[PDB]
């Protein structure tokens, strides 16, 4: 896992992006989506937006950055104890909304790009190495989850 000093740079990093949910998450989404059109398809409610400034002006696509980011952090302040919270996650986003692993690891990228975008100069190497490994083990863990449940 991660050592406590980790832990410790993750959640600095985050007291950062809580500044700012719905900017950060609105952010994550926008690259997300544009990044990888296919995953746009996976949202009935986003399908609608054709364009980036469609994207940048809905309401509803910021709305949804608040609950992904709020649902993640709540997982990170766990730094690892997070069974109880990532499994209903984790199984929601296999039987319910069918986002293949990869999505995930989309996601996971486009979170480091934003605090590199929004951030530049004050997100160093060793909080982007905290950052990352937080991510990977919320990654790895979801995905033993879906391979109990054989998805993907
Ligand atoms: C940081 C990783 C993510 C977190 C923390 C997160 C969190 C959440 C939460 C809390 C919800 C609402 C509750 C639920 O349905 O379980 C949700 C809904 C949803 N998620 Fe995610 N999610 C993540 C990644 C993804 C990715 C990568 C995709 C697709 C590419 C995705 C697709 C969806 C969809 C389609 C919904 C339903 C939206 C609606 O119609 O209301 N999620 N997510």
């Amino acid at each position: 896992g991660l050592s406590d000093g980790e832990w410790q740079q993750v959640l600095n990093v985050w007291g950062k992006v809580e500044a700012d949910i719905a900017g950060h998450g609105q952010e994550v989404l926008i690259r997300l989506f544009t990044g990888h059109p296919e995953t746009l398809e996976k949202f009935d409610k986003f399908k609608h937006l054709k364009t980036e400034a469609e994207m940048k002006a809905s309401e509803d696509l910021k709305k949804h950055g608040t609950v992904v980011l709020t649902a993640l952090g709540g997982i990170l302040k766990k730094k690892g104890h997070h069974e109880a919270e990532l499994k209903p996650l984790a199984q929601s986003h296999a039987t319910k909304h069918k986002i293949p692993i990869k999505y995930l690891e989309f996601i996971s990228d486009a979170i480091i790009h934003v605090l590199h975008s929004k951030h530049p100069g004050d997100f160093g190497a060793d909080a982007q190495g905290a950052m990352t490994k937080a991510l990977e083990l919320f990654r790895n863990d979801i995905a033993a989850k879906y391979k109990e449940l054989g998805f993907q």
